[PDB]
């Protein structure tokens, strides 16, 4: 059947990230600003929190290729493919859209540890772009998600935070051996 | 068990695709043109349509790794990472061997909507170089497909070519909010 | 679960890995987030006796740790194996310690494989081994499962499969 796992990527500002690569060279008219096109690169790596938002997990990485740029709904699609890192518990990747104005769903391509063997869909949602992300896996194939992992979730909404003791990787508040 | 489905991939010249970024660095000799070689990359996009060339499903999106050049076979290897885009029923990824010269199969890594939890294979095999490719997904592991996917395929062959309702995006003719 | 033992050697004459700097950061240059890794290396059977083919994929590198004096990339590519098939992968290379890879899926005698694959550092740069636990695939062919070599810094492919000759080569094993 589906398990359904919640994640909070959150970026901190901590990670050098994103690298926006502007490789597809579009120009606008006039002022020769860069326009956002197919085939600006960006490799990023975020945090991961649990859905309680009490636990550092570990982090995101991965490469986002820009597909198009739509004036209209002020944003982008790309295509990315990237992991989820738990810690000890493994990691899960993914593969597909990224759109910077609107909810999508990626293939979940396969994962590591608790999750070797899953497959499935995740729901993307864009609670701040480019800050704050929440994630919906639903995930089948694998047992019984361990207890940790299924804590009460925070709903999300743009002023959503990790606990301090989350954001400082204090003890009770990291996954074991969590991705740094 | 297995379902297939057919699909074909135009580039229609109006997307800006591919962009080729010839990062390989490499260049003939005594002539200096560009030699394409391990590291070229090659983000792209094209058009995708059911078998039956009667309907626009949405569009490819993803990333080509030049791996190789055989001058004896005329053509690339290249490793290729990207999701096929079909409206509301959802996306399947893929991901493998993309061979200018010979057909090949690539991995499906899996999908959304009616393709979620869908692995196997597909079958890529060009009918001109590099503008129309024709695709077998061998779809294991979700429900039986909606027959208007299903529709009697159009044999290939270098001269097939959408319908002008379908080219022109007209309803009736396109997928359920068919991806842009 | 099946076990396939695989390795895979830079033999330097594929002009891999292609590193592209873009990460922008410089000491010289420093790797960081968003350096990109082009790469194709040659693999062999587990008992070193086979050419089977290549990997081929793309390397993002994502943090350069000064402490444990290496890099964590986030890894994109496929094993090829002549007539076989090939597996694809995602999933974490860090050049300090072995890691868990997804099986994404593949083709041939692998359609359909799903699982983990464990990879583990031979010699830095030049040689790794990988233990595949492949899942929902038939019975391998013998020809892949033959008593495997144990991994030690020492190892290498037999002279006859470097020489890629005949009884030493997958079907049209993948150049």
């Amino acid at each position: 059947h589906v398990q359904e796992l919640f994640v909070y990527e959150i970026n901190e500002r901590d990670r050098g990230s994103p690298v926006f690569l502007p490789f597809g060279g579009k120009k606008q008219p006039g002022t020769d600003a860069h326009v956002n096109s197919l085939g600006d690169l960006v490799p990023f790596s975020n945090k991961i929190y649990d859905g309680s938002l009490k636990t550092r997990l570990g982090i995101t990485a991965g490469l986002c290729t820009l597909i198009s740029h739509s004036d209209q709904k002020n944003g982008d699609r790309y295509e990315a493919l990237y992991s989820f890192y738990f810690g000890d518990y493994g990691h899960i990747s993914v593969q597909g859209p990224y759109i910077t104005y609107e909810d999508s769903y990626l293939a979940i391509t396969g994962g590591s540890g608790i999750f070797a063997g899953c497959y499935g869909q995740a729901k993307l949602h864009q609670i701040i772009f480019p800050f704050k992300l929440f994630y919906t896996f639903y995930l089948q194939g694998i047992k019984k998600l361990p207890e940790a992992l299924c804590a009460p979730c925070v709903p999300p909404s743009p002023s959503v935070a990790p606990a301090d003791e989350a954001k400082q990787c204090l003890p009770n508040h990291v996954a074991p051996n969590f991705t740094k």
